């Protein structure tokens, strides 16, 4: 009841923001026992997608995360994420999208050789 998953707002991005930043703004919630940032295995590229575990209310701090910001949605160095609870396997289910989304980009440069 207790990890977080937390992915890019917006299919493309442009940052280079850096774990450390997010790590950080998600520590506002709870003493974070772990905490991972993705790659594409394929390009490397960071997805900007993370696995943050707290911490009982780890689940507290966890759920707090979700859902203080749909206010404003969750911006964290004006860059906006979206944040929700790793259930019923979405982690593995929000890497594979981003790996797509790039293996999508590939595909279209590859056209681009056309």
């Amino acid at each position: 009841s207790c990890e977080i998953v937390v992915y890019p707002a917006q299919d493309s991005t442009t940052t280079n923001i850096q774990d450390i930043s997010i790590k950080n703004y998600f520590k506002k919630y709870g003493e974070i026992s772990h905490f991972e940032a993705f790659n594409d295995p394929n390009s490397a590229l960071p997805l900007h997608v993370y696995l943050i575990k707290y911490a009982n209310d780890a689940a507290k701090a966890a759920f707090s995360a979700v859902r203080k910001h749909e206010s404003s949605g969750c911006f964290i160095m004006g860059f906006k994420f979206e944040v929700i609870l790793n259930k019923h396997s979405i982690l593995n289910n929000i890497i594979s999208k981003f790996v797509e989304i790039n293996v999508k980009k590939l595909q279209k440069l590859q056209e681009n050789l056309k």
